[PDB]
């Protein structure tokens, strides 16, 4: 009860601290080369590509001329039958009918069997051309 000194309060101003000045660090520089390619190596598996297939023979339509003078049977191509049988548009075709007469690279004959499964039709040469009439 008299006199007493109060809270005498300063500011202690400490923060006397300067920062750093930034430079480079290690940065990622070039980047590196690329791949060629493979194109050339496709190209050598276009380049040994193989060839192509080739045709096969196939059953020409034959009559088999028995030549009765020579005695031996005989496979040349049909040109026509000239004597009209009652089947003449299946003759067309080539099934022609026992008795018809045909024109073969042997001669003139006369078809004395059924179609071979060849389309094979046996005939025999009548050793002259057969006047129709």
């Amino acid at each position: 009860m008299g006199f007493y000194q109060g809270p005498d309060n300063r500011k202690i101003t400490g923060g006397l601290k300067g920062k750093h000045r930034d430079k480079r660090k290690y940065e990622i520089g070039n980047p590196p080369t690329f791949t060629t390619l493979s194109a050339e190596d496709i190209r050598i598996k276009d380049r040994t590509l193989g060839g192509n297939f080739k045709v096969r023979l196939k059953y020409t339509t034959t009559a088999n001329v028995l030549d009765p003078a020579t005695n031996t049977a005989k496979k040349v191509k049909i040109l026509e039958i000239l004597e009209t049988p009652a089947n003449k548009e299946l003759a067309r075709r080539g099934i022609i009918i026992r008795g018809a007469k045909i024109r073969t690279e042997a001669g003139l004959a006369v078809v004395t069997s059924r179609p071979g499964q060849d389309g094979v039709i046996n005939a025999v040469l009548l050793k002259n051309e057969s006047q129709r009439s």
